[PDB]
């Protein structure tokens, strides 16, 4: 997991209902949340890339990458797993 709860909280915090992300089925395809795929993706890539100084072109953007939260956790875990107390930070 390497802070898997933070990953679900990170994306869920963008639009979490009155339920704590820990009580939300993080098994939901973020595709419905595709909202993050375009607007949030730009903000996430700019922030995520700034912390690791990774070129945005290095990674290709596609809806399949956000098909599920677990798929994103493996990609990030494969390279790095940074725990964050809140998405704002
Ligand atoms: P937004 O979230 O609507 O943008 C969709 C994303 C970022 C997933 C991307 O555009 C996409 O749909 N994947 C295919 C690649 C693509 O269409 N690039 C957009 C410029 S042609």
């Amino acid at each position: 997991m390497q802070h898997a709860s933070v990953i679900a909280q990170f994306v869920v915090e963008e639009f979490l209902p009155d339920v704590a992300p820990a009580d939300v089925d993080v098994d939901l395809d973020l595709v419905d949340n595709g909202v993050i795929d375009s607007l949030g993706l730009l903000k996430v890539i700019a922030w995520l890339e700034d912390r690791f100084g990774i070129a945005a072109d290095d990674v290709e953007l596609s809806p399949e990458h956000f098909r599920s939260i677990r798929s994103i956790d493996a990609f990030v875990v494969g390279a790095t797993t940074p725990p964050v107390e809140a998405k704002l930070q």
